[PDB]
């Protein structure tokens, strides 16, 4: 759909400019003459596949809207939706630029542990809200691009893009999440729950501080090999139940598992998060040496929290309420 600047819709919206495009369609900046404010309008493609998935997005955003709690305000606000020219249109508040843009602006050197902490607290609060029993919403595509600043002057953030999201027990696709942020249970083809978003968050927070993705797999096999470098071979009790385990691993006589080797990775569990973060060595690439708020003790709390987020076992992986009580967040 070609949307000209100055185009007026329904004696209400004046289209200004293109913010973004996705597989789903496009996001435009528009002036709402009724509320007298600028808004973001997500315009879905006029194809059944994109319409039907955006209808789930509208349902989940409206479900969240009717849950007024102090935990709901880290999610982008859907103001309303309408059909126009056979396109479903979702109207949101305006937000600012995304956390990938923030990282690009650091030259991929990362933000401070103090700003990482502020982002972590907001995102853990959002995940606590989505875990409300009557919502039980799995975002399914958390990544820096889907986390937006509320204001370019400030460090408040909101999650956007519920285009992949589903309630617990309403799973459609086995192949979900962006690869760098994909949980082991999804790589392994297992039934997933809200814990896959906590995995993603763990990955995101390390990247926000280092500047680089923690696990930048070129395909699923490379992804799982990059996870095993840092965390070791997944536990047997997980691999024993995993449809896709033999995509990556081999089982032996004594019920133990090992990596499937291909043509010539660091040995399992030897690429230590301790060294990626530079806990004892001045932070990532030693670039935080002597900076305030980047002490070994600060780093050890961060490292502990991340390793709880990167638990292989989705049943024992830290949950949002308990992540909010972690020492990383204590003054
Ligand atoms: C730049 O302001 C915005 C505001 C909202 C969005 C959005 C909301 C959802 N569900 N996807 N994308 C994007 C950018």
């Amino acid at each position: 759909m070609i949307v000209k600047n100055g185009e007026k819709w329904m004696d209400r919206y004046e289209i200004d400019s293109l913010i973004g495009k996705g597989s789903f369609g496009q996001v435009v900046k528009a002036y709402d003459r009724v509320e007298q404010e600028w808004v973001a309008i997500k315009i879905i493609k006029n194809k059944k596949a994109f319409l039907n998935q955006a209808q789930i997005e509208v349902r989940l955003l409206e479900l969240m809207n009717k849950h007024d709690t102090e935990m709901k305000y880290y999610i982008v606000h859907l103001k309303r939706h309408f059909m126009f020219r056979n396109h479903l249109c979702l109207v949101f508040e305006m937000l600012s630029y995304n956390l990938y843009d923030l990282l690009r602006n650091t030259n991929f050197r990362g933000v401070s542990l103090n700003l990482t902490r502020k982002f972590a607290q907001q995102m853990c609060t959002a995940l606590l809200f989505l875990a409300t029993p009557e919502l039980s919403i799995i975002h399914c595509d958390l990544k820096p691009e889907n986390i937006l600043l509320c204001n370019p002057k400030r460090s408040a953030i909101k999650i956007v893009d519920f285009g992949s999201s589903c309630q617990l027990g309403q799973r459609i696709y086995q192949y979900i999440q962006s690869r760098f942020y994909r949980s082991p249970e999804v790589l392994l083809g297992m039934p997933y729950d809200l814990a896959i978003d906590m995995w993603s968050l763990g990955c995101i927070l390390v990247e926000m501080h280092t500047g680089e993705p923690l696990f930048s797999g070129a395909n699923e096999v490379d992804q799982m090999n990059k996870i095993v470098e840092v965390l070791g071979i997944p536990p047997a009790h997980i691999l024993d139940q995993a449809p896709k385990a033999r995509k990556f691993f081999e089982k032996l006589p004594d019920g133990t598992w090992n990596l499937k080797k291909t043509k010539d990775y660091k040995p399992p569990g030897t690429r230590k998060l301790h060294n990626i973060l530079g806990v004892e060595t001045g932070g990532p690439g030693g670039r935080r040496a002597g900076e305030s708020g980047h002490t070994v003790a600060d780093y050890l709390k961060f490292k502990d929290l991340i390793l709880r987020m990167l638990d292989y076992d989705p049943k024992t992986r830290i949950q949002p309420y308990y992540a909010l009580q972690h020492s990383f967040f204590k003054k």
